[PDB]
């Protein structure tokens, strides 16, 4: 579909404002709740609606050069931050709440309440994602994935 | 100088062959490193080839090459190739003169601990248009800065 958005890149605070105001306009996304749906993709901004199952897990990833923001509309999920050593940080983000991050961010979203709903926005568009992996030696790799 | 190469991105083995072939043809790289020391040997749409001379304190830091495969031939001296492990017990491998190695595009590594005056040839394909540089924030949390 398409939202009526600025023809420029948005910074982290602008992306946070965006996902929050979209949450307040169910006309923009309620039909896509019936598991992801693109609300908007152009040269500047990508916006997705995500519907979660309890087992869903993004795995560890960066968004390459994209800033982003997340708003939980319904339910709750865990924002996870990786630490050297392996005692990663976990923060429960509950319905009504949002956060944003710059393009250096590495994270993992998991542990959602069954039926959770969230809105995610990226600028510049999320054309590439870095997905981290560990082999049986424990050695870490980053696979750059195209999501264009 | 132009390189007779397939007109396409090269894989890690082909890059290894290339840096070893260049190492055996000093006529092609001695002049460009004589005076102040490092030098681009060929860059085009497909490959980036560098000659590097090392100081003992040189350290690339932890980094990926985004989507580029790479290879390294130590011409003289010695380097340490380091690979990250979850937990922080990073692996280290001394790469001595005459030895070469390659890696695919998902590689995260750090080159450091060079014998002063070491000399090496590096090749990337596709060209190294972006690097991911990893760092740790106050809280121990890891970030990846994409560098153009
Ligand atoms: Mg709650
Ligand atoms: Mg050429
Ligand atoms: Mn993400
Ligand atoms: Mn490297």
């Amino acid at each position: 579909g398409e939202l009526d958005l600025p023809e420029r890149n948005l910074d982290r605070r602008e992306l946070r404002d965006l996902v929050n105001e979209l949450a307040a306009h169910p006309e923009r996304w309620a039909e896509h709740v019936m598991h992801y749906a693109s609300l908007h993709r152009d040269a500047y901004v990508d916006v997705w609606l995500l519907c979660w199952r309890a087992e869903d897990d993004t795995g560890w990833h960066d968004h390459d050069i994209s800033s982003g923001a997340v708003r939980v509309v319904a339910g709750a999920l865990k924002e996870c931050n990786p630490r050297i050593g392996g005692e990663h940080l976990e923060t429960v983000v509950s319905e009504g709440e949002s956060f944003s991050f710059g393009p250096d961010h590495i994270h993992r979203l998991t542990g959602a309440v069954h039926g959770s709903v969230s809105i995610h926005a990226y600028s510049p568009p999320l054309w590439r994602l870095g997905q981290y992996s560990i082999d049986d030696s424990g050695v870490m790799r980053r696979v750059s994935v195209s999501y264009a």
